[PDB]
């Protein structure tokens, strides 16, 4: 039996500052913990401890609010999974299906997601609800706008045997 | 006690045509697989069945060639640890440090990479030696010089907790 669990990774107040679309993709990332709250569907969220812990740097992101509840994991490293609760806490709430929602796209959300794949997790990302900023290495940029549209086109594409991955706006995916 | 493979993902015939620098990097791989086997490294090479088993597009781009007791292992999905036997080939040669060359930069080597880095590994990517072609989604155009460029950005600063991760140039990277 599939058990949807939504993800919400670093949205924080000291991470999406410049990010591409920032307002935008914090107004439907709250839009779809929203729907999943009136869904029953548990919400996990995720903070980066290197933001900065006991600083307003660390807290949610406005206008970002956690429910009574809902989980939150701590983490040191861009991968989720690595020595945090995550999977504990997830395996407590039988999830099988992960919904991805979060910051920066190509850093905690990238290996996050890669992570929840190689584990054997259904997962699907929400292509207008994660995003990062702008960067540049070996003499090119690539901007937030690139790294985010780069990140959906890759996701729509990835398979495993016997696991399903979906790309899925914020109001578009099942709840 | 470290030991080093070096392996080299999907060089073939029918994938790196068009992808960015394509010369230069077959050249670098090239290089590279000559230093690892003067210094006795291991290299151990996957291709991706779906390109087409038995047909010229399957095999290896020129000028790389495959020596008598590498191992060849073959695969069907980004991930080159997925349903192959590439993690009991690793195994079987005490493999704790894997040098990354290949292609394509944002699929099988982005994919394989971080399967890798979540599986234990201390990982070597090849700057140099990695490639893949323009593409485009949502509207934003991001070149294969771009991909392949975020990729070393990502990589040269991806940790885990007591692994070892290195981007380093063909010439560079200690074999
Ligand atoms: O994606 C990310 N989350 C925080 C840690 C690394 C970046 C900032
Ligand atoms: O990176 C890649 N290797 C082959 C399969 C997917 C792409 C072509």
């Amino acid at each position: 039996p599939r058990r949807t669990v939504v993800l919400a990774i670093d949205l924080q107040a000291g991470v999406t500052p410049g990010c591409f679309d920032e307002e935008g993709v914090l107004s439907r990332a709250a839009a779809l913990v929203e729907r999943a709250r009136a869904g029953g569907v548990p919400v996990v969220w995720v903070h980066h401890d290197p933001v900065g812990v006991g600083t307003p740097e660390w807290e949610l992101a406005a206008p970002l609010h956690r429910a009574e509840g809902e989980p939150l994991v701590r983490k040191n490293y861009r991968d989720s999974f690595a020595d945090t609760t995550l999977r504990e806490t997830l395996d407590e709430l039988g999830a099988t299906h992960l919904v991805i929602t979060g910051a920066q796209s190509d850093f905690a959300v990238r290996t996050t997601m890669q992570r929840a794949a190689a584990e054997g997790y259904d997962v699907t990302l929400v292509s207008d609800a994660h995003t990062t900023v702008d960067t540049e290495w070996e003499g090119v940029r690539i901007s937030g706008e690139q790294i985010v549209a780069h990140t959906n086109m890759y996701f729509s594409g990835l398979r495993y045997p016997g696991q399903e991955f979906v790309i899925a706006t914020h109001d578009h995916v099942a709840l």
